[PDB]
């Protein structure tokens, strides 16, 4: 998939691995790069524009926790200006098991709602042109870091949801795949809260094992996008890009 | 594990497979059987007491969507009266992908919060005696019914959360395992809403393949409880009871 002249919407582009992914994306000569984030980041925005002035970069304040009606309102405005949107990247996320409700609302519910909102413009059943959805999940969605069970569980949910989205492609015209980074040194400062404080040294311990750089992840992130494989479960761990096969324990046959 | 003289709390005992599971449980001569559900079902309550008058059956109105503080309040009342609680069964659930927020709040968030609430009385770190948690999930937690992606995703979340709970046992003293029923004829009315109506005939189609009876599931449910295997991922499909092995795609090393 050629990203040249493509219109992309990136939710939470200015955070964590999102920034390094954004840096790589803008280098691909996109036509429009729409960033939707809850918090304004003038510095990051300035850097991106400086990387490739050719790309039209616009920022819109967006809280993934708002109702679907709210998201449809904002998306309508964007589709009105761009006419078309080729890819949507859902990258909102939080890691803090002391915030149970918020973790689920941001990592799981918000992703599902934003996806549900855009389907209103992309659903081929409604005469839409279809589209592509790239969901940023996590390797914890495969096998949890049991010390942060809520975060891990919310990610397992998105890995499943994304897998389902891909299977619905023939009906909606919307393809999808998940991007699952392993442990990376992207969160500016490492120190997250474990559920019921079962392990206050989780960050410290995790960093005691092989990790990957934020840049290594960003580059593989774009490579996965260009691969454009519907239903792919991409694992971005230790600087490599690999598609894992989901084990089949049960089938619905439909 | 002998259920004789045991004190059990069952969230959503009067619904779906919960009723047939409750019928089998009461036959095991429990000391106290505490049912926590949204609305009382007099007929079901009357039937259970009639099955084994020896068991003290109590019902308390409970909405899993309430804050953890609220759950701690109710649980405190129960523990004060009973003194000890041996097992907690989280069986609240809803299947309706037209209700995105509610599905996640009931199937995922509520289970996590009730679990978080009881740990206040069971955490060995707080001098608690530990305990056992049986989470009713679903085979859709392994592999989704993509037509109801939100429901399936919420279940994948609980399968993950339960797996994490089990790994924390050495720290909390609380063991846990998941009960995952396959397609069963327990929901009185069969006709659920698919996400964005991708398939309005999901129920019809699902019932066109091999299923199991509500009673078959209930009996295997109790057998799983008696097996008392921490970290077990029980699959109750087609009348059988089997423990599946979760694939290790990634290792946190911690």
């Amino acid at each position: 998939m050629d990203l040249t002249n493509k219109n992309v919407i990136f939710v939470a582009a200015l955070g964590g691995i999102g920034l390094d992914t954004s840096r790589e994306l803008v280098k691909r000569n996109l036509k429009n790069f729409v960033i939707l984030d809850r918090v304004e980041n003038p510095t990051a925005l300035a850097e991106l524009k400086a990387i490739n002035p050719k790309v039209n970069i616009t920022f819109h304040t967006y809280d993934v926790t708002v109702p679907v009606a709210e998201s449809k309102k904002l998306l309508k405005k964007i589709f009105d200006q761009l006419k078309t949107v080729d890819i949507l990247i859902n990258g909102a996320g939080i890691l803090d098991d002391h915030q149970i409700e918020r973790t689920i609302a941001i990592n799981f519910t918000g992703l599902v709602n934003t996806t549900t909102a855009i389907l209103d413009f992309w659903d081929k059943r409604k005469g839409g042109p279809g589209g592509i959805i790239a969901n940023i999940c996590s390797v914890t969605g495969f096998n949890a870091i049991h010390q942060v069970p809520v975060y891990s569980a919310s990610k397992a949910a998105v890995v499943s949801f994304t897998n389902s989205l891909a299977k619905l492609a023939p009906i909606t015209g919307v393809t999808a795949y998940s991007i699952n980074p392993g442990i990376t040194r992207t969160p500016l400062v490492h120190t997250f809260n474990s559920w019921l404080d079962v392990e206050p040294r989780v960050a410290e311990l995790l960093l005691s094992h092989p990790t990957q750089t934020s840049e290594q992840c960003g580059q593989n992130f774009v490579k996965a996008i260009e691969a454009n494989k519907n239903g792919a479960i991409w694992k971005l761990d230790l600087g490599t890009l690999e598609a894992i096969e989901w084990t089949k324990h049960w089938d619905s046959h439909i």
